[PDB]
């Protein structure tokens, strides 16, 4: 068939930039040939994962115009998503963009986001990346082709490790992150819509701010993110969706359970923590369980991910299969399937969850 | 010389039928009452005990009978306050063993409240799940402090629709008090216990999406919730959540409790129970204990003695149950689960089912 070369660009090269690098190296025809970054540090790291020569900017805008990219991944903090986005928008070169999740802040950002968004030509995707994860896939596929009947329940639990520390401590404030709910559970709220083929009426939640980072001060100030919450998710069909979240459960052998219940059966998959983040050599398969009511006998099988696929990231596998999306879209020969539309209702759903938290009154959304 | 105690029962159906198991299991427990309006469960019950004793169609008579140390009530939900009354107002004051739940209503709950303060004997109200060996045990996690301050409580129960009964009484929510109170009172009740504290604000969301939809009492069908999720916020902060599907039997584990603190994590999983599940195939409760700090979750099997665990449905529960009880009958120990705990867990269920129709949260004083 032939590979063909895509120049990618990358702005923003801290952490997650890696990973996106790690997995850019399993698809052939991957090339980054520009990285952006205002912190040199950022760059050296980067820049050594990619193993190459590139070009590096402290400025995405020069990268912008510098006639060496096909395509852009976006890897900065949340609160400046919007900005590049728009000089992205209004550059002359109409060009691709992975952007990172959330895809803004704050209910101002997605207006303006929104409007902006409709006017540009060329493919704009959101990283929402776990719907790829193999076990999710199983379980979305079960969903929607009808093997659990008519679906009425969806429950997510994630029980993980606290924020980690990032490049000047931009992740440790409700300003910068759009809250908890958005930084960290956009994945779960586009869940619930992709895997309910519904939207939402209603959020209410209930949670604090009750362990983590009490220890650490920026400029005499701690940190104002929750870090435990339960949210409860009405859709207009009647299903019914709750997320379970806390950040000081790290000691769970399986970070996330998502569990589905139709008036057919049940399924359920449980992920296992990533190597990077567990003990050495103690290392769980992911496993899937379905349920069937009628005659009762559950089966349960674990699903297997390539061995380069998994340690090239933190996400299950997940992030390789985001990138070979992006790719097809980037050729015109697929579509974009996080589009901005999902990433905007992903991030008005976490606001709503925090308001809900803040006000104790449920949200409606429209 | 045990310390016999002769056992009236109020009411002779399943559960009754469970009681005489769990008593049989018991040195020092005799039945010498039984009373039910309906002469088949009557019949069913007394071939259960397995030994003469005398019935009655009515519990008045079976209260001024002579024959009776202590009660206990398995009557239809709707049906209790108006028995403890009789049993309120009698010459001789006897212990009693209440089950789920306690009252159906506000109006019930109120005036139980002010009845039962003037009544002399121990009342009990009979939420066993707490004596469960496995929920036993994260029960004492908790308030012996192995997962630090306690924040989160998940109990998720995926099980079969209600069953048929006698007269079909558990179909509509006058006769029950709703899904929320009959089925849900347990869990209330053990978020009180397991978090140390007492509910501020509850919310749900819920609905009767799937079951029962085919049984028709003149063209009426049940009005009762099927599943729903329960969010329920307490005094000093800490948060719990319920979820619940009477459709979701295929689960080989019918519960599911988590409990996280900042130090550590704990989980158990209950098996369906033997009689519902298939020959062969049961399966042993479990209990995960997974702290943060050294990584390295620990898993046990929580097993129970074989007799116990096959005189009920409910994972050896009521037998311990019955334990507590006799040493209050006794004088020889504290009702466990007052009137007071069946009356929070009514009106949390209430609060509950009032979220749902008005789309709100429900304050609880
Ligand atoms: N999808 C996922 O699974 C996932 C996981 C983690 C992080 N992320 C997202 O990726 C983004 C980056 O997070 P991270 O973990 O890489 O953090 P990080 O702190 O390791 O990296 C952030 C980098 O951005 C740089 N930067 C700061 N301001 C910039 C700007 N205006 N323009 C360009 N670069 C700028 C910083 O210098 C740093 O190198 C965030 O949106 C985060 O939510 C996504
Ligand atoms: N604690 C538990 O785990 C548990 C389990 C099952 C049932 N229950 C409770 O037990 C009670 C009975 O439920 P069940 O499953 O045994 O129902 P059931 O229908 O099997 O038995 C109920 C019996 O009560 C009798 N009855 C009806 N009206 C009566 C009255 N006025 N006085 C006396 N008896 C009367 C009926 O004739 C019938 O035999 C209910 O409160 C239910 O919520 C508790
Ligand atoms: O653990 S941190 O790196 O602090 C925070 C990150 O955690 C996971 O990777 C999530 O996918 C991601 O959305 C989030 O940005
Ligand atoms: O399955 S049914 O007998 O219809 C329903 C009853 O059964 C369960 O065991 C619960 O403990 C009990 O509280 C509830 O009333």
């Amino acid at each position: 068939e032939a590979v063909r070369t895509i120049r990618y660009g990358l702005i923003g090269a801290g952490h997650m930039a890696r990973e996106h690098v790690r997995n850019l190296a399993l698809i052939p025809g991957s090339l980054i040939t520009a990285v952006s970054d205002p912190q040199p540090s950022s760059l050296e790291e980067t820049v050594a994962e990619i193993g190459y020569e590139v070009t590096t900017f402290p400025d995405h805008r020069e990268l912008l115009v510098s006639g060496l990219v096909d395509a852009l991944v976006i890897a900065s903090p949340n609160d400046t998503h919007l900005d590049i986005l728009k000089d992205i928008f209004s550059n002359q070169m109409k060009l691709p963009v992975l952007v990172e999740k959330p895809v803004c802040t704050t209910a101002a950002q997605a207006d303006e986001l929104e409007s902006l968004a409709a006017g540009y030509s060329a493919p704009v995707w959101v990283a929402m990346e776990y719907r790829y994860m193999p076990p999710v896939q199983e379980l979305i596929q079960a969903a929607h082709g009808g093997k659990l009947g008519n679906v009425f329940m969806l429950s997510i639990v994630e029980h993980r490790f606290p924020f980690l520390h990032k490049v000047d401590a931009w992740n440790r404030f409700n300003e910068r992150t759009g809250g908890t709910l958005v930084e960290k559970c956009c994945h779960f709220f586009d869940l619930m819509r992709l895997i309910l083929q519904d939207e939402p009426t209603r959020i209410y939640a209930s949670g604090g701010h009750d362990v983590n980072h009490m220890d650490e001060l920026y400029e005499g100030r701690v940190s104002d993110m929750i870090d435990n919450a339960y949210v409860v998710v009405d859709f207009k069909s009647g299903r019914r969706a709750m997320l379970e979240l806390s950040m000081f459960a790290e000691g769970s052998k399986f970070q996330e359970r998502i569990s589905i219940v139709g008036d057919a059966a049940k399924i359920e998959c449980l992920i296992p923590v990533a190597a990077s983040h567990w003990i050495e050599g103690d290392e769980s398969e992911a496993v899937v369980e379905f349920s069937p009511r009628s005659p009762l006998g559950p089966e349960t099988h674990e699903v297997p991910v390539d061995e380069a696929v998994l340690a090239a990231g933190a996400h299950h596998g997940s992030t390789y299969y985001e990138h070979l999306g992006y790719r097809k879209a980037i050729l015109g020969e697929g579509p974009v399937e996080v589009t901005v539309a999902d990433g905007l209702q992903s991030v008005r759903m976490g606001l709503a969850a925090e308001r809900s938290i803040i006000e104790g009154r449920p949200v409606e959304l429209l």
